[PDB]
């Protein structure tokens, strides 16, 4: 039997827990935190991620789709919130088949827990990886209080998140050419309760969004009708914007609600505990990490956001850790030896990797600024007419990403592509009256392959 040590019980190493132990690998999964499945009187505070069909087709795989979707929230459209008009629906895709879904973080990783368990896998928690021996084959592990475990390993998986100790170890021995490009928008979550959702007829299933230029709201449905909103804005203000908004310049809660009262007014009645969540909740970062490389040569391979650290903005880094997994399962289960299978897991999912990190950080200007200006409006709705004439060959690129399992790096050149062909089309043209719509059908069919 195949052996193989998993480094972090996170979305990416559990599902590929599960789907190696039930090809019959002998499979330990290193955790540090302790097991969330043991009950304890903390009060578990988790926030809820956008699943999508990259994410739903992974977990279809490990026979877990159902489990996971019985506990999810249907976002059937975006709700934009543009100040001047009432709230509008924009359905996802094309018919009501098409449809994200909210699901709780911690309910998700307990499903896929029980179901590496399952299927054979040793989960191990409270034990964190501290350092690697790649000469010696040999990896320290430790507990909180800092006690130290060294075990043999055969096969490294390192699936331990954005700040993976694996990835740190792996550069001792080789350059794996990291470019850190960090991001000048921090986050921090806001609540809503189902009263206040309740009492302002916030629609629970729809993904909420309140653009805003350089700043915007996000809002994801819980089960039980709470919100959680995120607000994306700058840490500091810039020079040439010295009195543009900022974290800095929001020192407490009483600036914070000023702020939600003046550029938020629909949404700062249904913050309550606006005051006290911006004191308490800590501000978190947002960067981008790209690697040159992911293994080394057949000892060790990082996953998930070990491998490709990237923004929130489209939704796509838990589906790209699940989709993640599913390729590495498959390049080790059928490959000549495990350094063959890094090797070609790496060649197919580094340019995918970059391909998402690029479209997150431009889905920022989509979410925040394109959706409330005319300009995009002729283009999107010239876009839905493609879409019909050319059903196979034009289709929208956030439909692409969030619908299909187009490689991403496809789903951006020919989102790309539609990208100008639209953009030509619109220019100097106010109304769709005066665009002709065969010239721009006769620039799909020429432009590209249908699928
Ligand atoms: C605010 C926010 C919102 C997001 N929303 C979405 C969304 O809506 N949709 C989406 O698809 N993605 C979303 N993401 C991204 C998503 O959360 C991550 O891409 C996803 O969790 C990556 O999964 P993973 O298994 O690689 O890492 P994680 O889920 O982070 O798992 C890492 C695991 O490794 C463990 N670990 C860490 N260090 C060690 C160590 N030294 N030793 C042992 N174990 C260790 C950690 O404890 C954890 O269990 C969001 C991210 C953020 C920050
Ligand atoms: O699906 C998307 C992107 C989209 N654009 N138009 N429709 N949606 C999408 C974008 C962002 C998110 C998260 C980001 C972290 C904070 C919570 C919300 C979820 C999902
Ligand atoms: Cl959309
Ligand atoms: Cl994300």
């Amino acid at each position: 039997a195949r052996q193989v040590t998993i480094i972090g019980a996170g979305l990416a190493g559990t599902l590929v827990a599960r789907l190696l132990a039930r090809n019959g690998w002998q499979v330990n999964l290193f955790e540090r935190r302790p097991d969330p499945r043991i009950e304890t009187g903390a009060r578990g505070r988790s926030i809820n991620l956008a699943l999508a069909e990259r994410g739903a087709h992974a977990l279809r795989l490990a026979g877990l789709e159902r489990e996971v979707l019985a506990e999810a929230v249907m976002m059937r459209g975006r709700m934009v919130h543009v100040p001047g008009t009432p709230p509008n629906l924009q359905p996802y895709g094309r018919d009501d088949s098409e449809v994200i879904w909210s699901i709780n973080r911690d309910r998700l990783n307990r499903i896929l827990l029980d179901g590496a368990e399952a299927a054979g896998a040793s989960i191990h928690f409270n034990l964190g990886l501290d350092s690697v021996d790649f000469a010696r084959q040999r990896l320290t592990l430790s507990n909180v209080s800092g006690e130290r475990l060294e075990k043999r390993f055969h096969l490294l998986i390192g699936a331990d998140g954005c700040n993976s100790a694996v990835r740190q170890a792996m550069a001792s021995v080789v350059d794996l050419g990291e470019h850190l490009e960090t991001q000048p928008h921090g986050y921090k979550e806001l609540q809503i309760t189902p009263e206040a959702s309740a009492q302002f007829n916030l629609e629970p299933n729809a993904l909420h969004i309140w653009p805003h230029g350089d700043y915007m709201c996000i809002a994801l449905p819980n089960l039980d009708r709470s919100f959680t909103v995120t607000l994306f804005l700058h840490h500091q203000s810039p020079a040439a914007q010295p009195a543009s908004p900022s974290f800095a310049q929001l020192v407490d809660g009483h600036a914070a609600r000023r702020f939600f009262q003046r550029q938020f007014p629909d949404l700062s009645p249904m913050l309550d505990s606006l005051e006290q969540d911006f004191e308490h909740h800590p501000t978190g970062k947002l960067a981008t990490l790209r690697l040159t490389t992911w293994h080394v040569g057949g000892q060790a391979v990082l996953l998930g956001d070990a491998a490709h650290p990237m923004v929130p903005f489209h939704g796509q880094g838990m589906n790209c850790a699940l989709e993640d997994a599913v390729a590495l399962a498959e390049h080790l289960q059928s490959a000549a030896d495990n350094a063959s299978a890094l090797a070609a897991f790496t060649a197919q999912r580094q340019p995918d990797a970059l391909a998402i990190q690029a479209m997150a950080l431009e889905n920022y200007v989509e979410m925040s600024s394109k959706v409330a200006s005319p300009t995009y409006l002729l283009e999107r709705e010239l876009g839905q007419i493609m879409a019909q004439r050319q059903p196979t060959r034009f289709i929208p690129r956030y439909s692409m990403v969030t619908f299909s399992r187009l490689p991403y790096a496809q789903a951006m050149a020919r989102g790309q592509i539609q990208e100008q062909l639209l953009k030509f089309a619109v220019a100097n043209h106010s109304d769709l009256t005066s665009i002709n719509l065969d010239a721009v059908e006769h620039e799909v069919t020429r432009c590209l392959p249908p699928l």
